[PDB]
């Protein structure tokens, strides 16, 4: 059948938004009223991959837009980047390794695992408007856990 997806926002711990505000890049600032209106919204896609209780393989799409959050080796790092697909063939349930990330529930938060390099994870900095990128450890200053909005 299809792929199931749906429409969310994601914030860290400290309660940063996410919003785009260059051409690949995703960054996390403090945001209430209206300007909440700037914060990206994901189509959320349940893909194929190993799974467990609380352990569920998902793709982050840019709602209405044929780009992915994925995890590549840039200058011989993992790296997380916005990378565009074809829209005819996505979003689909074989999502290639790189676009998968594990949900992982813990203590009423999620963080989110790269499923293509293990214990790297979608991290935002303590600082106000810079990148959300991949961080090598779920310990030290930066963020790793995030609450999840659903969206009509
Ligand atoms: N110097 C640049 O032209 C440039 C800097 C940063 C970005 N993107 C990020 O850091 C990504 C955004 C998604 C996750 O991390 C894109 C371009």
């Amino acid at each position: 059948a299809p792929v199931r997806s749906l429409n969310c926002t994601l914030r860290d711990s400290q309660q940063k938004s996410l919003v785009m505000s260059g051409p690949y890049e995703l960054k996390a600032l403090h945001l209430q009223g209206q300007d909440m209106e700037q914060q990206v919204v994901f189509s959320m896609s349940f893909v194929q991959g190993e799974e467990s209780n609380d352990k569920i393989p998902v793709a982050l799409g840019l709602k209405e837009k044929n780009l992915y959050l994925s995890c590549v080796l840039k200058d011989d790092k993992p790296t997380l980047q916005l990378e565009s697909v074809d829209p005819k063939n996505y979003p689909k349930k074989k999502m290639e390794k790189r676009f998968v990330f594990n949900k992982i529930e813990i203590n009423n938060k999620l963080e989110f695992e790269s499923a293509q390099f293990p214990n790297w994870y979608i991290s935002t900095s303590q600082a106000e408007n810079m990148p959300v990128f991949l961080g090598g450890t779920k310990g030290g200053q930066d963020i790793t856990d995030f609450t999840m909005q659903f969206v009509s």
